[PDB]
């Protein structure tokens, strides 16, 4: 047994963890894999609004407890993944009133962080509410509730848990940037008025030799607002087909990203999302493009894994 990315990452106090869904689960040597090397999980999908509330006032969390009791058998701590979000919503959300909305959100809230209270090290509260251009996501809570939502959202979840870490999660805000800003102009505004937010996640789907070089700095910068930072969804994709050229280009990124976090005191951890290209969401997502995590599908280290464990030293 050589030291695992778990065990590297705990040794200089953070974590290195994988998201996981259900269907995958019957993949023994998936599984094997899952269960050792990493020291935390993200639950993948079976948290989202469509699956714990698919009928109104109607909470079933059976497949998602089935990933939370497996990471609590293998000692592995758990992020919750995600309570708001514009998508995989269920159909009757968009057909509740206006004026009912914010009271909807707030149960929904509730009930699934009181579920799990005390089982989960985070919370990705709210998910993906930025543009671009650091302007609000029109999505149905924006519209309907207003630019109060995300801050009623945290609130909610603060009184079901007192004690869980609340995030933002959100993509493309790895740099510098005018989403990025956008968060951190939340987050500020959100210490100053008492609104409970422990940390930022940065779901970090890069694209390989596009890292952002401000990421560091961009980390320092929220860790200096008083709140913790965690690269949450983590896959470096390329143009398929792979070749060593690329691949070692992958490494190179990996690497970056990994001491980026580790210079900052307040970057918690990492997770990749899923960990060997043979579960990747991304073909689906973005054609032509793949090959984005450590493991192939055959599940043969790459180089990128050779430089993810030396970056954790
Ligand atoms: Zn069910
Ligand atoms: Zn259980
Ligand atoms: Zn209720
Ligand atoms: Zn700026
Ligand atoms: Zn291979």
């Amino acid at each position: 047994d050589t030291a695992t990315l778990g065990e590297l990452a705990e040794a200089k106090g953070r974590y290195f963890g994988s998201a996981t869904d259900n269907p995958e689960l019957p993949d023994t040597q998936y599984t094997q894999i899952l269960g050792s090397e990493f020291s935390q999980i993200t639950v993948g999908n079976t948290m989202k609004w469509q699956y714990t509330e698919p009928s109104r006032g109607r909470f079933d969390y059976t497949a998602a407890e089935e990933i939370v009791d497996l990471a609590e058998s293998n000692g592995q701590s758990v992020r919750g993944h995600t309570l708001v979000w514009h998508n995989q919503l269920p159909s009757w959300v968009d057909d509740v009133p206006a004026g009912e909305l914010l009271g909807v959100m707030r149960d929904h809230i509730t009930h699934e962080v009181d579920h799990f209270k005390g089982r989960l090290i985070h919370w990705d509260v709210v998910n993906e509410a930025f543009e671009e251009d650091g302007s609000r996501r029109q999505s149905v809570f924006q519209q309907k509730i207003g630019d109060s939502y995300i801050a009623e959202a945290f609130k909610a979840a603060r009184a079901a848990d007192p004690d869980v870490k609340l995030y933002y999660n959100d993509y493309n805000i790895e740099g510098i940037g005018p989403k990025s800003d956008a968060v951190y102009e939340m987050v500020k505004s959100f210490k100053a008025q008492g609104i409970p937010i422990d940390g930022v996640g940065m779901q970090a789907h890069l694209i390989a030799g596009q890292v952002p070089a401000s990421l560091q700095e961009n980390i320092r910068r929220f860790a200096d607002l008083g709140v913790d930072v965690a690269l949450t969804e983590l896959d470096i994709r390329m143009t398929l087909p792979r070749t060593a050229a690329k691949d070692a280009q992958q490494a190179t990124d990996y690497g970056a990203v990994v001491e980026a976090c580790l210079v900052v005191s307040r970057c918690v951890g990492i997770t990749v999302w899923d960990y060997t290209d043979k579960y990747s969401w991304v073909p689906s997502v973005f054609p032509g493009q793949g090959a984005a995590l450590p493991w192939d599908e055959d599940f043969a280290k790459k180089p990128a894994y050779h430089a993810i464990a030396a970056a954790l030293n």
